[PDB]
């Protein structure tokens, strides 16, 4: 329905899904120097069943690693949320090239790609009753910087070639995306949306400090996908990023104290 060509892209999606033109919207630039520390935010913890990974799937707008949410199974706890949320899927967005790539930037810097895993609140009952609440669904995202190659991303990065074309879905499991996690634990938060349509305002952001390292290779392998189906021209899936949005006034807090700025 949607895309990120010239005449579908996000600066005509408001057209189509009202919620673009959001207060709230995803992703925003990240200025240190206007993010304040909150020392009441807490660690946030997670708890996979690498059991739990079910699909791996390409619709075109990027490839999407589906987890058994029907139970908790996989769980993010504490940080700014209000009490568990489930692991449901996790999925990226890249560049064309590696100057680029990331939604969110942090002072000005893009990094190559973004990662994110969606959860949801089962207070909720259902994830489309929780697309509904402010708070209903929690986002880690993890940036992608380029320098040594990932070993644990290789074993998704494989799966790729079962799923080339859109519309392809193939069988993934045992696949613990903590693997992914940097060593640091310091984040960042705030409250958005999904930046892609319908681009409901109900998500949590916590966005990592630390980036996740990988090679120039291995982001080659990622950009090898198709954005269109099998009896169709090759056309690359590149540029699946969204550009930053008004912050208007929201707050975005820091769960780390940052000693440059002061004495
Ligand atoms: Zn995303």
């Amino acid at each position: 329905e949607w895309g990120y060509a010239s005449h579908n892209g996000p600066d005509h999606w408001h057209e189509l899904f009202p919620n673009a033109k959001g207060e709230n919207q995803s992703p925003i630039e990240l200025h240190t120097k206007d993010i304040r520390h909150d020392p009441s935010l807490q660690p946030w913890s997670v708890s996979y069943d690498g059991g739990s990974a079910k699909t791996i799937l390409n619709n075109g707008k990027t490839c999407r690693v589906v987890f058994d949410d029907t139970y908790d199974r996989s769980m993010l706890r504490g940080g700014p949320l209000p009490g568990p949320y489930r692991l449901r899927q996790f999925h990226l967005h890249w560049g064309s090239s590696d100057d680029h790539g990331s939604e969110h930037t942090v002072d000005g810097v893009k990094y190559a790609a973004e990662l994110h895993l969606v959860h949801w609140n089962p207070k909720y009952n259902t994830f489309k009753e929780a697309l509904k609440q402010r708070d209903g669904i929690a986002v880690i995202g993890i940036f992608l910087k380029i320098g040594h190659e990932n070993g644990e991303f290789q074993i998704f990065l494989d799966a790729l070639d079962k799923i080339k074309t859109k519309g392809k879905e193939a069988p993934f499991t045992k696949f613990d995306p903590s693997s992914l996690f940097p060593a640091s634990r310091d984040y960042w938060t705030y409250q958005g949306s999904f930046t892609t349509p319908p681009c409901e305002e109900c998500i949590v952001w916590l966005l990592l400090k630390e980036p996740m390292t990988v090679s120039s290779d291995q982001m080659a392998k990622l950009r090898s996908l198709l954005s269109s189906a099998e009896n169709e021209p090759p056309v690359p899936l590149v540029s699946n990023w969204r550009p930053p949005q008004p912050i208007n006034n929201r707050v975005v807090r820091a769960s780390f104290k940052h000693h440059h700025h002061h004495h």
